[PDB]
Order: C-alpha cells, then sequence, then structure tokens
C-alpha cells in the first residue's frame, strides 16, 4: 500500500521507503520529480532552487533536509516550503539514512581535493554519498543545486557522468543581496564591520568579468585589488578555471571562484567570465 | 525502442545509451528486466544465472559482458584474463536470451577512473587483502551497469561469495531499487566449483583441485561436532592433496562481516594450484544446525 499522499499540500515523510514509494507512484501519473536538497535553514536562495523546480510543467517538488553529519529551523522551514505551494519535504533521520553505519561511500576524483577541499578533505565524499542516496530514493528527472556552491555542483554533474545517473543537473544562479554578497546562512554572523567588508568578494568578481575584455591577467589582477581594498578579508584563493574546473583555455568561458575569512566566517563566491 | 529491437533474438548492443533505451521502453511496457553481469568467458555457471532470470515471469534478460579493467591490478592479468566471445554469443542464443550489452572501455570509462566507490572494511579482507582495489573496481562496474541497464533483479553466483556480500552493500547503502538474487555454486561431476579459471588446470592440477570442495563438503558434516572439527576436516584434505597450495580457510560468520560465526557460518577456501588461483565457499550449519 502506497503512503498517502495530499495533492496541493506539504506532505512530510521521514522514512526512505515512503518517500521513494511516494515518489515512484506520482512519477506514474505523469507528475515530473524534481528533488531540492537542502540542509535546512532555509533561505531566498534555497527559494530560487524550489521556484526553478515549481516551473518545469508538471513538476512535483521534493525539497529534502538533512544535515550530513558526514559532510536548523525545522517547523520555520516547513512554513517557509507551505508557504512556496511545495508538496513534499523529504526529511529523514541519520539512523535513517545510514542503518549500517558508514559503509560503502562514493569516492570523487581528485578536484575534491582542491579548492574548499583543501581545509576539508573528506567534505565533498560526504556530499556526493548522501546525493547520490537522495537521488537513488526519490529517483528525480531533474535534481537543483545552487550556483553559489559552485564547485560541489561540478563534482555532482561528475558523480551523473562518471556513475551513468539517469537525471537531469540543473544549477541556479546565485541569489545576492542588494550590494552583490551572495546569499549564506553564514551571513548572519558577520558584524557590521565584517559585513561591509563582504560585499569586496562580489565587487571584486563582478569588476573581472568586465575588466576581463583585457584579457585574464587583467580580470585577475582588477578582482585581486578590489579584495586589497577590504580590511579583515583574509583571502584563501582565488582562481580562473574553466568551466568544469580544470585549466582555464587561453580565451573562451571560464569561472572565478574566491573564497576568504572574515573572523571565523568562511565566505564563497564565484562568477562566470568570458575572456577577450 | 530508439536503436531496434527483435524479440526472440538475441540483440547485441554495445553503445550504453542503446541499451539503456530498450531496457526503459521494456520495462515501460510492462516486461522485467534481469541483468546477468559477466566477464565473458561463459561457462555453465553463468547459464544457471541465465536459467534463474529466464524463469522470471514476464522477464527480458539482459546478459553483460564486459571485463572491466577496473578490477583488475597491473601485471598480466587483465590481458590473461579468457575471452572466447564467439562461443559467449552462441551460449546466449542457445539460452533463447534476447539482449547483450558488450560495451567498450571507451564507452564505460571515457574519463578514465574520476568518480569510484569505496567499499566498506569486508573489501579489505580475504580476496581483498593483498588487492586493495580490487572490489573498488568491481562495485564501480557493477554501479554503473545497474544504472545503464536498470534491471528489477541482477543475478550472481555464491562462487564468488565474497563479491556477492559487497553487492548487496553497494546496494543496501546507496539505496538501489534493484533486488539481489544469489545463485548456487554449479559444480563438476565430481565436486569442482565452475569457473573459468578451470581451463588452466593441466590434467595432474585438474585431479587434485577436487580438494577444495572435497575439504568443504568434508567439513560441513564435520560441523555437527563444532567449528573446530569443521576446520580440522577440511584442513586433513587440503593437507592430503598433492600441490594444492591454501591461501586461506575461514570459517565466518555468513555476512562476512563484524560479527562472531553462531549458528550460521560460510566457509571460504582459496587456494593455487600451480599459478592457478581457485576459490570455493560453503554453507556451514555449526553443532546443533546440523
Ligand atoms: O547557504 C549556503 O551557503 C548555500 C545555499 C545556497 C545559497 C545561495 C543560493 C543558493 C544556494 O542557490 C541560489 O543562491
Ligand atoms: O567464472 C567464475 O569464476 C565466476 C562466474 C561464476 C562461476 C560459477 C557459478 C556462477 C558464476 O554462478 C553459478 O556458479
Amino acid at each position: 500500500a502506497i503512503p498517502a499522499f495530499h495533492p496541493g499540500e506539504l506532505n512530510v515523510y521521514s522514512a526512505p521507503g515512503d518517500v521513494a514509494d511516494v515518489s515512484r507512484a506520482l512519477r506514474l501519473t505523469g507528475r515530473r520529480v524534481m528533488l531540492v536538497p537542502t540542509m535546512g535553514a532555509l533561505h531566498e536562495g534555497h527559494l530560487a532552487l524550489v521556484r526553478a523546480a515549481k516551473r518545469v510543467p508538471g513538476s512535483v517538488v521534493v525539497v529534502s533536509i538533512f544535515v550530513n553529519p558526514m559532510q536548523r529551523t525545522p517547523d520555520d522551514d516547513l512554513a517557509q516550503l507551505r508557504a512556496e505551494g511545495v508538496e513534499i519535504a523529504f526529511t529523514p533521520t541519520t539512523a535513517a539514512m545510514y542503518p549500517d553505519g558508514l559503509r560503502t561511500t562514493v569516492q570523487p576524483g581528485p578536484l575534491a581535493a582542491e579548492l574548499e577541499g583543501g581545509p576539508r578533505p573528506t567534505h565533498f565524499a560526504g556530499v556526493l554519498t548522501v546525493v547520490l542516496k537522495l537521488l537513488q530514493i526519490v529517483r528525480p528527472d531533474r535534481v537543483f543545486f545552487g550556483e553559489k556552491d559552485y564547485q560541489q555542483l561540478v563534482l555532482i554533474r561528475q558523480l551523473v557522468a562518471d556513475f551513468n545517473l539517469d537525471v537531469a543537473v540543473v544549477g541556479v544562479p546565485t541569489v545576492r543581496e542588494a550590494d552583490g554578497l551572495a546569499m549564506s546562512s553564514r551571513n548572519r554572523y558577520l558584524d557590521p564591520a565584517q559585513r561591509a567588508a563582504a560585499v569586496a568578494l562580489s565587487a571584486a568578481l563582478t569588476a573581472a568579468a568586465h575588466a576581463a575584455t583585457a584579457g585574464a591577467q587583467a580580470a585577475l589582477d582588477a578582482a585581486r585589488a578590489v579584495l586589497d581594498a577590504a580590511p579583515g578579508v583574509a583571502v584563501d584563493y582565488l582562481e580562473l578555471r574553466d568551466i568544469g574546473l580544470g585549466p582555464m583555455p587561453l580565451n573562451g568561458s571560464g569561472r572565478l571562484l574566491v573564497a576568504a575569512r572574515l573572523g571565523t566566517t568562511r565566505l564563497l563566491d564565484n562568477i562566470a567570465i568570458e575572456i577577450g
């Protein structure tokens, strides 16, 4: 017997096999299942993913909330999801995701050791294992991730290609505060001096994107100047790469990524770059 | 179903996209898709897997043949693996199989090794002890085959028992929606476990090789007298055998995992006859349990 699903209401499932059965049942009725994996504590960046998922004709939206101890406002999160018209939240316990504990895992390729994988060398194994499981549980047609975590997005693309997964990955543009700051739950930690300084990440990247008519070095130099104009911004990296995070080709499309510490708070941003 | 599919005949697809589209199309029309993943060099052990799949009602059977480079260590192990692909296809036609899936290395690994499966701790033991990347290669290629074909059920022999347990771990741990079917080991008339590696036994080695299955079935009956008696019986028979060098003989809990043996065990052996490494294993019930 398939668990109950009430059309047009928020249906909350914590049991994997439950959301699995409901997903499979809804797909046979001709809904297209869209998955938005989150860690909860939802903000406007998450809502962009949801809104993107909602506009696919026939879409039913699955938002997973799961703190992967391997890589929270429960009532508020659920309220926001209800306000967006989301029909399924999948909120499993750690024991339900890991009934046998840690055992078989995904091992990313060597991109997972670079950039963010510098200070967290196991972070992406954690993410890809949990995302592979969510994919196999919900079996969506499309899965939605933000460009805000660009390297995560590229690694998912690699998971999907390498394991021949039959889902479309959709990257959704970063949502930004009015001065450019990339939305993040970390932003709440910044004191006002840090918060005013934090705008340099996005200012650097937009400057670089426009300096880029003058070539790669002028884009990187402009970004670096803008960062160098901000106090208490400890840049961990500022790197121009190709779209898939290999090395930047001589001309063509790229991505510039930055990360920095402000006090104890780590911030990331990235942007598309066209060279020349 | 996007490529041509002729039912009642053997359809051969090399392209992953081709088998994937045809499998999907079949399942959508109600057929249940059975996967039998092999490395070719098909013998009667593999035909039991096919037959077990054929007898699932409304089944369409996909046999994959692919000698997976990632499960072989360096050396000439990969080059030395038997490849008999004309016999293999003749056997599949004779068994009434409708789909053979025969991918190229380029189609399966277009980007070389990148994202891979890392097995749990069981993969470092037994066969995996001196072959520490062996089971990673197996679970990786099995994952990809399951994703390409998306079968309802997947079939493996009990012969490579540690492999079968690791497959069931892969399936549970990644929440894969396939059912894993273990099929009993097919044996020659004297007890010798069927294996593509039997062809490398000369006449003396072939005669001596009966010791493995004789040791195991001797232990299975001795086991009413306890674990030590089961083990000592197996050991005696192995010790009486000319030119059999034992690599391990171990009595484990059924899941081979971090649990002590109780009532149900699995007794596993690996031994070398010249350069040929043979495996066998058997169910063991200790004391009361039979
Ligand atoms: O909270 C974070 O740092 C990561 C989540 C996130 C943030 C902003 C986004 C997004 C996803 O997709 C649109 O813009
Ligand atoms: O050739 C090998 O060594 C592995 C394949 C195999 C062997 C014996 C079998 C079987 C599958 O399924 C039933 O008995």
